[PDB]
């Protein structure tokens, strides 16, 4: 297993978290800060609980030493979390970028889709390829992806949420370079 290449660093503006929209006291720089909590002692996490659109995409923007950097990518891990309101998804893309534009951090990546961003452009995305996933996603665990390499700026998961819950949750993720 080689670096964790979407942790955040200290003072460091990359690599960075970045969701389509977010419940705002559950922000998406939660999921890259190294705690991981499937409770509330303490609750840590991303969610789009309560919010008006049930799909919303969670993703990691690429630093290298501080700058933007293309990363070759063939992994995602993600651990989902669940209460009464809040659970895995019931659906799910994993896709990366392949904009010809430079992506910038955006203002608020807690909510990309509320501003001008490269991001919010779906020509901008494909799809990973033969990807290996669990037959069924499982809040309370590091749940395991992994597709062919690439070399991008940028992967995301985008999600839809399940039918009986008000949003999707994900306490960390984490992506690991090729050792
Ligand atoms: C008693 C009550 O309804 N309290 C709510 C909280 O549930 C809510 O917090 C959110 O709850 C969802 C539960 O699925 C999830 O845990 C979110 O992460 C969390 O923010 C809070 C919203 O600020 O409002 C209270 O009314
Ligand atoms: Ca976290």
């Amino acid at each position: 297993q080689g670096a964790n290449i979407s942790d955040q660093w200290t003072g460091s503006e990359l690599p960075l978290a970045f969701a389509s929209d977010s419940n705002p006291s559950d922000p998406v720089s939660n999921v890259n800060d190294k705690l991981i909590s499937y409770n509330n002692q303490p609750a840590n996490r991303w969610t789009n609980w309560n919010r008006s659109n049930p799909e919303a995409s969670v993703g990691v923007l690429f630093g290298d030493s501080g700058i933007l950097s293309k990363r070759s990518v063939d992994n995602l891990s993600v651990g989902f979390h669940e209460d009464h309101g809040v659970g895995a998804p019931k659906s799910y893309v994993i896709e990366y970028y392949v904009g010809k534009t430079v992506p910038t951090a955006p203002k608020n990546p807690s909510f990309v889709g509320n501003e001008d961003h490269v991001f919010n452009d779906s020509a901008n995305w494909k799809p990973v390829t033969n990807l290996k996933a669990p037959a069924q996603l499982k809040a309370g665990e590091m749940n395991h992806f992994s597709f062919d390499k690439v070399e991008t700026y940028a992967i995301r998961i985008r999600m839809v949420k399940a039918d009986n819950k008000r949003g999707t949750s994900i306490t960390e993720v984490q992506i690991f370079a090729k050792q």
